[PDB]
């Protein structure tokens, strides 16, 4: 009946969850199949990086806020659940998963990244994997996308405050309006966006700003929930 | 000879990780035993609630920063690894793990938390377990703390911005000063089956350190000093 479930009921997910694999350490890889599924259904995902959690919690809350039958798009809350309980960027093998996809530009070697926003120089080192798509997490996500074939992917990260949509599109600016973030128009080797580029899978990286889970779950709750509900207003 | 590992290599964990069990969904329960544990060795805890992320990244950063030799205290980054992955406060059973401890004051049925700091009341319903200490995450931690017998426990949460020391002791006043958070004895509401409630019945000193609302990006900046010093904390002498 209502657009949203009463707050008193939002402690738990609506029943429906499936598993799409297992993490390196044995935690399930989880995804939430859209109830209103169709060929227009996109894939919304988060937590590729274990320390990027404002977007994980906000999407979880949105999932638990929007009445099920209104959700059009498939959701993965956390791509990297090991890195996530270890509060770190990489998975459990030290691999920057977003340098591990079996894209055409997957170079093997080392990657580096910034300590925080106040970090200035990308010095903190990680690896890229042994072979392309080497990690369990990478394959599972890739296999999940090939099976369901989303019309588009929106990949949440942080803390750059913007929407990155190389297509310049209706979604990428719906996203700009509703999250009040600037829009901006993939070469990052072995990243998710390069791998989608190869397939002409539309991929928008949704870069949260540095924000608490406590603020985001209020500030960004509605924009997120509307994202699960989105359709080109035509 | 440095107090901290070089920023360039803080991407991995220093050796000596162990498992003290399995989450409901099958993830490992992971802990980081203190290098040379002594009678002084205490316990530093995080991620009891899976959406209270900013301390689990902060503690993971501190653990990955401070030079390993200098660590005095045991560490659990994530009590509820199914919680953290699901961006949820409860575990995979809709149980509030901090109402699930086999303390004497454990009560069956429902518990309610605050949606967020914006919400005017506590009305979001969770479960307390179908029995005292029902949940695997809860049992595993309870047995860990029996095996190791810590000097004390600091458990980090979100987002009440304060240090809750029921004893008002030194560590409590250290924590208050080091993290620039007020020192208080309680969250002015009742929490049956809470971890601290279980600790009090064992006469184990538990301190809950509540972060304020703060991103993992600024907490990895603003509080890394304090967290790192907590891993090597000793009384005044
Ligand atoms: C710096 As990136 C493309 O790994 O979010
Ligand atoms: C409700 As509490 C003391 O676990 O923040
Ligand atoms: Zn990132
Ligand atoms: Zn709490």
């Amino acid at each position: 009946m209502t657009v949203t479930r009463p707050r008193a009921e939002r402690g738990a997910f609506p029943p429906g969850t499936e598993h799409y694999g297992r993490s390196l350490l044995g935690a399930p890889l989880i995804w939430f199949p859209a109830p209103a599924a169709s060929r227009e259904s996109g894939l919304i995902l988060a937590g590729t990086h274990g320390d990027e959690n404002s977007s994980v919690v906000t999407l979880s809350c949105a999932l638990r806020t929007l009445t099920p039958s209104l959700r059009r798009h498939h959701v993965v809350l956390c791509v990297n659940p090991d890195g996530c309980q270890l509060g770190l960027r990489a998975n459990a093998n030290g691999v920057d998963l977003n340098r591990n996809f079996p894209a055409a530009n997957w170079k093997e070697g080392e990657t580096v990244y910034r300590w925080n926003s106040a970090a200035e120089e990308r010095d903190v080192v990680l690896l890229t994997g042994d072979k392309p798509g080497s990690e369990p997490e990478t394959q599972a996500l890739c296999q999940l996308i090939h099976r369901i074939q989303p019309a588009w992917v929106v990949s949440f990260h942080d803390p750059l405050a913007c929407i990155e949509d190389p297509r310049h599109s209706e979604l990428g600016e719906w996203l700009a309006q509703a999250f009040e973030l600037p829009l901006v128009t993939y070469e990052t080797p072995g990243s998710f966006g390069s791998w989608c580029a190869d397939l002409n899978l539309h991929c928008i990286t949704a870069e949260f700003p540095p924000i608490s889970s406590d603020e985001a779950s209020e500030k960004y709750l509605f924009a997120m929930a509307n994202l699960l509900r989105w359709h080109p207003k035509d």
